[PDB]
């Protein structure tokens, strides 16, 4: 057994492996999430987390050899994990373990935000900021699966092209800029001045204010961790890791989304286990689209082993 | 036809009576209530431009609430976007309710705003469920009282803050179901609520002591504001009834139906009223502005027949 640790407080360059009804699983792939970077740099305190707390997401095999993926409150960046079966899903036959490790966090977050909290209804109109981000992509897949009208902001033309390739249902009018507030005029015009029913937000300061102005009356503002009253707006603070009966709803939504073809893996950037430091450094640069994953163990050709 | 207008914005001494939807109904106003917005307008603290009913009236925006008779002579009560402080009103029937035979018109004028607001806030927005726990700030205020009635009708556990011992006694008389542990101070309520919920907090807060109130929320709690957040997965609802008044909608009729059912089921009870005759409308505004009452300030435009 080994786990990943920051040997020097706050220094990403010091990231190293250290040898040292619950289900015991062998980890094949462990993904990096934003929280991991915040923990490693000391920007987030371990006390804020509900030895090393790195890693909340993995794919691998259970003791029967079955391919699984899951969420853990901590210690996912390790060679094995022990977790509640309430936080495990079967990996579909059409997925690699590599890509299965990109799924649990972003789709659990997106289903919780859109369905459980936002109560999105078929045909409603959404603004999903930073659509090429992990949670944004998952939210777009879900919204489209419900026949919603989707608007999304992207940080570059390349990110737009990426979303166009991933989601053929998106047309040119689906896209606006995440790097300014021009998405406001865009969304107002294409909704006839009515605005959107839901905003999924990760932006700041002036872009946040512009997002509030984008809401229709009774609009819901989903934040992933005068007008407000005139428009009877609702604001949701959303933090997935707090879950570590509502959760079982999220689990069921993810599972159904997997079976129904809604849940699709992200594109991954893969690092061998010995390059875990590089993986963290890379993740922190934020120049990729999709998931950064660490290959702890290579997947075998066998389906069950 | 006459209506109340402040001839000079911000000067209550300038308050005077001034003589003057295709399926809209004309109603004779017998009683017109005063609401917070009226006082803010009359004292000049609120601009008419902030009011959506500014497009509904061409002169006075005073008065959103009345009881009286429709054209058939039936006793009705209702909401208007503006110009409720008048001898007659023209409004959509979607904003009228029949007055129950056991109510006076006088007290019927105290019902539409506070119960529409509380049903919209607790049920439509807050989605309150039977047995949930609420903290209702300023329970003797109009909306606070209505919210307490609704919560108790659903078998909810109620905590409320009050401004004085007299206001506590008032709530005790009105709501026999409230016990001693229901009350804390609006002027320490955090410690009270935490102790009596075993540190769990409340499911809903109806609400400037926000930091203390937010900390009162159970994880996944809802904060209802009449016009840690992440750790607790909190929801904040901005609530303004007045947005609905300009024209009916399917959204409005849901609230209308809740009030109607609440009336029929004995949940909706008139408030206690302080009545001013029409000729004393200035006194009514001045009184209202001091806020030394419990219940409703109501202007008698016309006495109900004996
Ligand atoms: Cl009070
Ligand atoms: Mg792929
Ligand atoms: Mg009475
Ligand atoms: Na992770």
């Amino acid at each position: 057994h080994a786990f990943v640790s920051t040997l020097t407080r706050g220094d990403l360059s010091s990231i190293r492996w250290v040898c040292s009804g619950a289900q015991l699983c062998t980890v094949y792939y462990a993904s990096l999430n934003f929280r991991d970077i915040m923990l490693a740099t000391g920007k987030l305190s371990p006390d804020a987390i509900p030895d090393s707390l790195l890693g909340m997401e993995f794919s691998g095999r259970d003791a029967s050899g079955k391919r699984v993926m899951g969420l853990v409150p901590a210690k996912g960046l390790a060679t094995s994990v022990l977790l509640s079966p309430d936080f495990l899903w079967d990996v579909p036959s059409n997925w690699t373990l590599e890509e299965a490790a990109s799924v649990p966090v972003v789709y659990s977050t997106a289903y919780y935000a859109l369905v459980v909290r936002g109560r999105v209804r078929p045909g409603e109109t959404l603004l999903i900021h930073s659509g090429s981000g992990g949670v944004g992509q998952a939210a777009i897949a879900i919204a489209l699966s419900l026949g919603c009208r989707v608007f999304t902001t992207v940080g570059s033309a390349e990110k737009r092209a990426y979303l166009q390739a991933r989601f053929p249902q998106l047309d040119s009018t689906s896209f606006a800029n995440s790097r300014d507030t021009s998405f406001e005029q865009h969304v107002l015009w294409h909704t006839g001045g009515k605005g959107v029913d839901l905003v999924l937000n990760s932006l700041a300061e002036e872009k946040l204010q512009a997002s509030v102005r984008c809401l229709a009356t009774h609009g819901r503002f989903l934040e992933i961790g005068m007008a407000i009253f005139l428009k009877n707006v609702t604001f949701h603070g959303v933090l997935l890791d707090a879950f570590f009966a509502d959760w079982r709803e999220v689990w069921a939504l993810v599972q159904a989304g997997i079976r129904d073809g809604v849940v699709r893996p992200l594109k991954c950037t893969v690092f061998h286990g010995a390059q875990v430091e590089d993986a963290f450094r890379y993740m922190a640069q934020g120049k990729h689209i999709g998931k950064v994953v660490v290959q702890v163990l290579a997947e075998e050709p066998e389906a069950v082993l």
